[PDB]
This record gives C-alpha cells, structure tokens and sequence, in this order.
C-alpha cells in the first residue's frame, strides 16, 4: 500500500517527487521548467 500525495496548491504543482513548485504557465511553455524530467510531461 502506497498512497503518495502532492505538496503544492493553486495552479502550481510539485516537481514530480522533488519539493519544488512550478507555475501554472508551465503547461506547454517551450522548454524544460523543472530540470529533473517531470514538468516536461503533460505536453507529449
Ligand atoms: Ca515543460
């Protein structure tokens, strides 16, 4: 049993597993926003 949850609010979202939070505009901007390989998703 493993039910992990995020640690961010509003349009912002947690950097996958990291403790970083990206803006809502991150949604398909043009390039990486996090740097770990998580925010890249949600854009193909
Ligand atoms: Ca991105």
């Amino acid at each position: 049993g493993s039910m992990i949850t995020p640690s961010c609010q509003k349009g912002y979202f947690p950097c996958g597993n990291l403790t970083k939070c990206l803006p809502r505009a991150f949604h398909c901007d043009g390039k990486d926003d996090c740097g770990n390989g998580a925010d890249e998703e949600n854009c193909g």
